[PDB]
């Protein structure tokens, strides 16, 4: 596999387990506990100041892949400034857009989340692109267009509320 | 403890916390970041081309058993053909049967599962028996037995998701 | 960061990952596969025999305390005889009181949950503050004090349920 692209000023624990092309920029935090492994689908990026918390597994499928910010195919691309929180599940194809709050316990396979959303804990999307600035309540389980497409806007205490957590 | 016996042709990632009388049949490829632990319940089975994969613990009550293939008793049975996917938790006493897929950060304990089920993402499957063939939406939470028997079967469109993941 | 206290008769794996000011009583059982880490919220209290088990992970905020049994300021208090079982994410602000059930996957934050709760399976508990001596049920989705005031009483049958597990 090719090796991670690790951007000089950020950390990766070395409890996480890191593998293939992963391209880390800057000031990303990686917290120990950490699976990120592009070792099937392949590659992924994780942009500037972005945090991957402890429990967390970021995995692809050999086939299938969205578009980067850069234009070129990734199987997942993490945008600048995300929170991927405790147990989240980021599995490729998977595009998480700038800003957005990924709540404990949270699944995002075969999905586009838009730049600002806030979703929050327990929650599952899958097969579904989510539009910029669009709030999920805990415990929802969206796998339809149609669920997404009813989803509310983030008003000022979502923001608020992941401000506090991370 | 007794030492796993695992088959010449199985793959067990070094990262995988394999432990105790687990029983390892041929093709089977566990990931890093896995905890098969027979160390309460035992013996463990895991049946030819199963893959485990990262971040699945794989654990069993020292109390409780079910019936294996070959008429003994273990704490887990997990047949042949089967997808463990991420997350996932299997917790003796538990039989999976052959053919099945378990999805994401689902969970099986004191139950049984038939061949061939197709069981989706962020699903608990606790105290009941599934017969062979049923598919479990995404987010189900199966805690009886007249849950269990409202199931529907398996449709070819399941199959193929099943097989688009792993 | 100061060093975890860990009492003499306490059981920590080696492949746990503790880390800072965390206090550990007498007669605890800490499995593999378990992260405890006191580096940015802190302190935490494990009491004695209180068992977390493979896939947990206790962490905390920076910000937020709860008041333990000794009147001091704690991230995380899990009071003694405390089973937090797989996958379950126990994150500061949080109290768990003497003798509770935490069940598989699930969480507690930014919650006291009183002494004597059966937590079972999929369970969120967020922002709320349970009263002693209750039930919540396999995937129930607690985030407001409303739901929090409607849970049932502990019944003979739960604590059975819960004793078979531990
Ligand atoms: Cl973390
Ligand atoms: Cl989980
Ligand atoms: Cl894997
Ligand atoms: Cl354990
Ligand atoms: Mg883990
Ligand atoms: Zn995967
Ligand atoms: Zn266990
Ligand atoms: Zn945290």
């Amino acid at each position: 596999l090719a090796e991670p692209e690790i951007a000089p000023t950020a950390y990766v624990h070395s409890f996480s387990n890191l593998i293939g092309d992963v391209r880390i920029k800057d000031y990303v935090h990686i917290a120990p506990g950490t699976s990120i492994r592009a070792d099937e689908g392949t590659p992924f990026h994780i942009g500037s100041r972005t945090n991957i918390q402890d429990g967390v597994v970021i995995h692809g499928l050999q086939q299938g892949r969205v578009i980067g910010d850069d234009g070129q195919e990734y199987s997942v691309w993490i945008g600048d400034n995300v929170s991927i929180t405790h147990m989240a599940l980021i599995h490729g194809p998977a595009y998480i857009g700038d800003g957005c709050f990924i709540g404990f316990r949270s699944t995002v396979f075969n999905a586009r989340v838009g730049a600002g959303c806030v979703v929050m804990m327990h929650v599952l999307i899958q097969d579904v692109e989510i539009p910029p600035g669009k709030y999920v309540p805990s415990g929802m389980v969206i796998t339809t267009q149609q669920q997404a497409d009813r989803l509310p806007n983030v008003e000022e205490s979502d923001i608020h509320f992941a401000q506090h957590v991370v």
